[PDB]
């Protein structure tokens, strides 16, 4: 299954919304750009399994991201341990343009 995260809330507001997805391994999570861009999504170091900065480093898409609708997908293959992954957009970071994807093996 593929899980759709809109980038910027339909309303205008920093989010990502929904903010927290579910997924099983062989999912994906599809980031589109949607509103008050850009975005890019950054996974927090600390807040991913077996706290990685390789591991985040990976499933980042740290350039930003400015035309409205473009996307960014990751599918959690085996090789990305189960649990949750925290991730921010940076420029938004502090407005609390936070998320989260959790992972259930
Ligand atoms: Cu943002
Ligand atoms: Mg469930």
């Amino acid at each position: 299954e593929t899980f759709t995260v809109k980038m910027g809330a339909d309303s205008g507001l920093f989010q990502f919304e929904p903010a927290n997805v579910t997924v099983h391994p062989g999912d994906t999570v599809k980031w589109v750009n949607n509103k008050l861009p850009p975005h890019n999504i950054l996974f927090d170091d600390k807040q991913v399994p077996g706290a990685s900065k390789e591991l985040a480093d990976k499933l980042s898409h740290s350039q930003l991201m400015f035309s409205p609708g473009e996307s960014y997908e990751i599918t959690f293959s085996s090789d990305f341990p189960a649990g949750t992954y925290t991730y921010y957009c940076a420029p938004h970071r502090g407005a609390g343009m936070v998320g989260k994807i959790t992972v259930e093996g």
